[PDB]
């Protein structure tokens, strides 16, 4: 069905359908399709879906010159931890997002890898049995209970990564990022946000690090901007972008309740614009919005009201993407788009409608997502939502 | 004369005519006297002009209800070197000084003392006559090359502080502020803006130590953090405020050239915030806007477009006063108002506007200034601009 109770309004005379160069890529529209999880890789071996996942990539880039962001990829055996989340470090992998990436490129899109590794946020079990760790940035201070009591009965007590440790990671992602562009993918995203092990060191809550990766602004971004120079010397400034969320709660981090938290971001994008004014700018910064702290709760809940991500803009001056409930806010993406440099992740709305695009250009009523299949093991709920026609032929325009 | 072809706009209608409580003053409006230094006072000693001072703020209290915050004030000997500008460490001073806040209570108004360092602002050949040091953060960056031509020629080099020196310093502020309630001020405002000594371990410019008060944002904001907490100790933090300039290049501060600038001052906000969380909250936060990133340069010039100090209001959750450029900008001040902490100093036009606040309220010609005599030893130029009646009188309205 369509969601009910929706105001639909036409953004075709906004610079949301204006053409913007990211990267290597010129899009036609600043629609971009935000890494979605969709837990369809199958076991073992973290393999992107053999079955579904070329029809469900193809049916979201039909609109010519969308950025596609995938949902994130684990870098190694030792980032990852849930079963049905693909990784780009195997051949077996990389065949299947070969056929991937060739079709969104026959849909004359584009498609960006972003690299994930999940610290506490991993389930201690599943490392357990394959012979890992279960990592963060401490050993003091735990996700929630649940994780820190499965850690200890699979005897595999989070662990506070050593500096090697941390090395072994860096040389991770840059494999991973190799392995992607050779595979075809227009760049790469850096998964800094949404409380996995980047977004740990970051953030003091979890972060209580006495070493040169803790204990101040600095020292809290040492990680997350070696990944970033290890990731621009191995395979561009071009091809490399960077995600985080400021204002996040999700998986643990501290939000707006720490006072601290917009100079420890604001520092970040202080050195990504140093870096492009000497001559590496990075091909964007990917932020989530307040509007959505946590995106398991639904659109409307969870709303941060005592901050913005404005203060980025002062800051870093290269391409952003915003994300975090606009599909249902037309009105607010109006104003934001006024500014030239600014991009829009819709990210659940394009999980239930393909042709988002078409949608919010011509003010279209979107399909109703279903949330119970988001994660599941299914075609259905991942390559069965209509198209705006065939919804109609559906009858939802009744319904 | 009346400012040309300024269109005046009356503002009764907006926030800036509503009553607003800072530190123990119930305000009756939110146009506020920002700090203005005017070299009336005299030398020897520093002291206060016995004759004008005190009708020049008597005129400037007339509207029931204003904060008035007074020129800089040298906590000390070693923290002045300009001859024509007061101190509040001597009796001789407070006795002037007494009177000053006698006449503005008088008239129902309000009174803070800015407690003002100069460090590397100061005349190096001053300091040396009388036998005092010419101090920075550093001393192998100067703030111009006459300055360091000036010290050398004096003996004087500039001195890098010595931890003890800056504990010296931190005793003069809080002695200074003891004197100031004493002789019944309402409060003090810490600057650490426009350059001078605070302001200098703040930029990475002008601040390269290696100990805990550099190298750093942490280490670059501790002096200043480390005045307020000897204040908030002293006398209160509902009778202390700080100033700031983030943007300002004036006395060769960075502005936003410096990339990590904006972070800077998110963490001294943000330990202002955790402060405030813990119970000892600022009266205010006094921001100069990048509206004027140096204040000797006409309106409209010196205007850095590539940043806001919106940020600080996701950080810094109480009263916020903006100053720069608003006289000659109502329609920028209707806008900022609407949020309700926020108040607006008026400094240049409140020297050529003993009524200023009537003619905002009302929207009435504005008295040009004569940037001639803004540093003069006299009257003329001081207490001898004319009310709007008294304006009228003179056919200003025609000429
Ligand atoms: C099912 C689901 C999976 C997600 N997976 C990822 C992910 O792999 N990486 C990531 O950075 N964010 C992920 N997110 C966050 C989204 O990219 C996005 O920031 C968030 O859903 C807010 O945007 P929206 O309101 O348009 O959905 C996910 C969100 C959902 C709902
Ligand atoms: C003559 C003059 C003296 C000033 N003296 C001080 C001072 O003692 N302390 C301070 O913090 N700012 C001082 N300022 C800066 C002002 O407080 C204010 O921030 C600046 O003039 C911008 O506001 P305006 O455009 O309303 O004048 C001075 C400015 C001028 C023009
Ligand atoms: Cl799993
Ligand atoms: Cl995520
Ligand atoms: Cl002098
Ligand atoms: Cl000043
Ligand atoms: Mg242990
Ligand atoms: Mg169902
Ligand atoms: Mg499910
Ligand atoms: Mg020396
Ligand atoms: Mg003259
Ligand atoms: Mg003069
Ligand atoms: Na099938
Ligand atoms: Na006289």
């Amino acid at each position: 069905s369509f969601v009910k109770d929706f105001k639909p309004q036409a953004l075709g005379d906004t610079n949301l359908f204006k053409p913007i160069k990211i990267g290597n890529n010129e899009l036609l529209h600043r629609a971009v399709i935000p890494p979605l999880t969709r837990m369809r890789a199958l076991h073992p071996g973290n393999i992107p879906n053999r079955d579904w996942a070329v029809e469900y990539y193809t049916q979201r880039a039909q609109r010519p010159g969308t950025m596609i962001i995938t949902e994130g990829a684990f870098i190694s055996p030792q980032a990852g931890g849930y079963d049905n989340a693909p990784g780009v470090w195997s051949e077996e992998q990389m065949v299947e997002w070969t056929k991937i990436f060739n079709a969104i490129h026959e849909k004359k899109s584009f498609v960006w890898v972003q690299l994930t590794v999940l610290g506490w946020a991993a389930f201690p079990d599943n490392l357990a049995r394959d012979g890992l760790r279960y990592d963060s940035a401490s050993d003091n201070v735990f996700m929630d209970a649940e994780q820190e009591a499965k850690a200890k009965k699979a005897n595999n007590p989070q662990h506070s990564l050593t500096k090697d440790e941390i090395k072994q990671y860096i040389k991770e992602y840059v494999q991973a990022a190799k392995n992607s562009i050779a595979a075809g993918a227009d760049g790469v995203e850096i998964h800094s946000a949404n409380g996995y092990l980047l977004n740990q060191f970051l953030d003091p809550h979890s972060n209580t690090r006495t070493d040169e990766y803790g204990g101040s602004i600095e020292n809290r971004a040492r990680f997350t901007l070696e990944v970033v120079d290890a990731l621009v010397e191995a395979i561009g400034h071009e091809k490399v972008g960077l995600r985080l969320s400021p204002y996040g709660v999700f998986n643990s981090m501290s939000g707006g309740a720490e006072t601290g938290i917009v100079a420890q971001y604001a520092y970040v994008a202080g050195e990504l614009e140093k870096r492009a004014k000497a001559g590496k700018r990075l091909a964007f910064v990917h932020l989530v919005e307040p509007r959505v702290t946590n995106p398991f709760l639904t659109e409307g809940e969870g709303e941060y009201e005592g901050g913005s991500n404005d203060f980025v803009y002062s800051i870093w001056k290269g391409p952003v993407i915003r994300a975090g409930n606009f599909a249902l806010h037309p009105e607010v993406v109006r104003e934001e788009v006024k500014d030239k440099r600014t991009l829009i992740g819709y990210g659940r709305f394009f999980i239930s409608n393909p042709d988002l695009v078409d949608r919010l250009e011509k003010g279209l009523p979107l399909n109703k997502y279903d949330r119970d299949t988001f994660y599941q093991m299914s075609a259905h709920g991942y390559i069965d939502y209509p198209t705006y026609e065939e919804a109609l032929k559906l009858g939802w325009d009744k319904k």
